[PDB]
């Protein structure tokens, strides 16, 4: 349950951060968003790492 | 509105990660959940720098 809802939310985050990073024009902002996006992708990977 | 939705999502994630960390009976997995929770807190901090 918890893990699945977390996975769902991480997927939502990846989608939103990708879109946001693509809409951003200020390179510093784009960079911050891409950095967070990488983190969420990492979380997704980490969640797929269980038992 | 996208930054706002990102913030909302980060809070949802933080909620669920704290709950999951409190319910975790496997120490390794608990450790990972805590690391992720900290990352999300960091993401909120980073989001405040691009508003
Ligand atoms: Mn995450
Ligand atoms: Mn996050």
């Amino acid at each position: 349950d918890y893990l699945r809802e977390l996975y769902k939310l991480e997927q939502q985050a990846m989608k939103l951060y990708r879109e946001a990073s693509e809409k951003a024009r200020n390179p510093e902002k784009k960079s911050v968003l891409q950095k967070i996006l990488e983190d969420e992708e990492k979380h997704i990977e980490w969640l797929e790492t269980i038992n």
